Parts: C-alpha cells; structure tokens; sequence
C-alpha cells in the first residue's frame, strides 16, 4: 500500500487532473499540460497545452479534452498530443467540463454553455444558461445538468436547446450534483442537498446536511460523501439523510474527495490523504501525501492519483 511511480509532476499548482487505463493528464496553472505513464513512471510527452491555467481536463477512450482560464477549449489525440478539432471556445474562464459520447460539453465563468460536436468541432448549442459562475456539469444521455455559484439549477436536452423542467435550486454556489431516471440531486456549499423529480420539478428531499461550509461532495448511487471546511468527511444517504458511517476525518480543511466502490478517499488543504472503507469506517491508510493543499484526486481500481499545489503528481496504490 504505497506508491506505484514516481512523477516529477508540473512547476506550478496542479489544476486539473484526468485518469483512464494506466495513463494520467494532468493541468497546471501555467498551462502545462503533462501526460503519464502509469506503469512506467515516465511522461509520455509535454502537451502544447493552452496559454492559460488548465481549469478541467476531461480524459475518455484516447481523446481528452481541455479547457483553460482563457476560455479556449481543445479536443487532442492522447497518444500524440495532437490537436482532433478546432473549437472557438468561451470568451470567459472554462469553469466546468462534460464529456459523454461524442458530444463535449463546457461551462463558463460568464455563465455560458455550450455544446460541441468532436468530430466536427461545431457548436451545437450556445445558451446563455446561467447568470453566474457555473460550478458544476453532469452530462449523460443528452441531458446537461448545471450548477451555478448562484444556487441555480437548470436541466436542458441537448438538440431542443430549450429546458425540460425547472428547478427552484439553492440558496448557496452548487459545488456537485448527479442525475438518473426521475431524480436530480445537488448539493449546494451550504450543506444543503436537494433530490428533484427530473420531469415534475418537485422538491421530493431537502435535507439541510449534517456540516456548514462544504468544500467537496461526491454522489455513488444514493450516498453523498461530504467534506467541510471543519475537516469532517461524512456519508450520509440520500433518501432519508441520515448517516451511514462514522469516519474521523482531517485536521484540516478538505479539498478533494474522492469515492469508488467502498472506498473513500479524501485530500486536505494541509496534503494529508485519508483513505476509509464505507462499509466497515476502518482508516485503510492514512498518509501525509503532499507538501501542500491537494487539489485533485481521481481514483480507478484501487489505485489512487492526486495532484497538489505545488505541483507534485503522486500514485497511490491501495
């Protein structure tokens, strides 16, 4: 239970980070984008990447696509780092990025989004979605589910350009949310998480949460993961909201989370990496993984990636 590889990682605070297969991308704030070899520990190349901080990376199949501060987005070859289509991008920050199938869809920091074709780079649809920072993005089956900083929630399908049902939101930013058959939930930074009804609308779970000021919330199934600024990480279930383990937490402020299977992972803002088992609330492993704040973590068959921000990479292995 220690690490796999060694990655020498970016020289400025990790960003973005993506895991499929054995091969890792992750995004700095100076634009530097880096391609991993799992198995090797060795880069596969250094991407152009954008003049920008990488602000999402979206990693599916061998096609992973980038956004950064400046509002470009890039769809790119991950065994070549070559660039597949030419999208126009944002005017603002790309705040939030969705990939399902073929279609990518982006978040903007204006509020904007839009919706690509990757195999002919044109814009689908341009809507002005949101009137504020939008925060988060699920996409499946042509249905775009968005948060905004604002508190709001709006449900389109993609093609008709127009909203299914609406949605009375939060009063705090969205910072996760999750969507299948009847049921959108969100959660907002207040501890709040609503489960809508995806054509009524109705309300059917408010649930004020059981922490003030969440940071990083995760959805598997019904069970929410949430870390708070107290450094508590709680699971708790959708339905009823009650919670489902005891689970001591950091010392320090959580900054990514992390959940597959029975498995939670959390990072703070002091580097340290937690890992439980949900089901039995045993500590797994707990280990001072960073130097600084851990930004991003992404989490595939017992192996656990987290990026920092000081721009070091590091591969667990549970």
């Amino acid at each position: 239970g220690q690490e796999l590889v060694s990655l020498e990682g970016h020289q400025s605070a990790i960003t973005a980070l993506a895991f499929s297969k054995n091969i890792v991308v992750s995004g700095a704030a100076d634009g530097t984008i880096k391609v991993w070899d799992i198995l090797t520990g060795q880069l596969l190349r250094d991407h152009d990447g954008h003049q920008s901080e990488v602000t999402a990376l979206q990693f599916k199949d061998n096609i992973v696509v980038s956004g950064a501060k400046d509002g470009t987005v890039k769809v790119w070859y991950i065994g070549t780092g070559q660039e597949l289509v030419s999208l126009e991008g944002h005017q603002s920050a790309i705040t939030a990025l969705a990939f399902s199938k073929n279609i990518v869809v982006s978040g903007a920091a204006d509020g904007t989004i839009k919706v690509w074709d990757i195999l002919t780079g044109q814009l689908l649809r341009d809507h002005d979605g949101h009137q504020s920072e939008v925060t988060a993005l699920q996409f499946k089956d042509n249905i775009v589910v968005s948060g905004a900083k604002d508190g709001t929630v709006k449900v389109w399908y993609i093609g008709t350009g127009q909203e299914l049902v609406s949605l009375e939101g939060h009063q705090s930013a969205i910072t996760a949310l999750a969507f299948s058959k009847n049921i959108v939930v969100s959660g907002a930074a207040d501890g709040t998480i609503k489960v809508w009804d995806i054509l009524t609308g109705q309300l059917l779970r408010d649930h004020d949460g059981h922490q003030s000021e969440v940071t990083a919330l995760q959805f598997k199934d019904n069970i929410v993961v949430s870390g708070a600024k107290d450094g508590t990480v709680k699971v708790w279930y959708i339905g009823t909201g009650q919670e489902l383990v005891s689970l001591e937490g950091h010392q320090s402020a959580i900054t990514a989370l992390a959940f597959s299977k029975n498995i939670v992972v959390s990072g703070a803002a002091d580097g340290t990496i937690k890992v439980w088992d949900i089901l039995t609330g045993q500590l797994l492993r707990d280990h001072d993984g960073h130097q600084s704040e851990v930004t991003a973590l992404q989490f595939k068959d017992n192996i656990v990636v987290s990026g920092a921000k000081d721009g070091t990479v590091k591969v667990w292995y549970i």
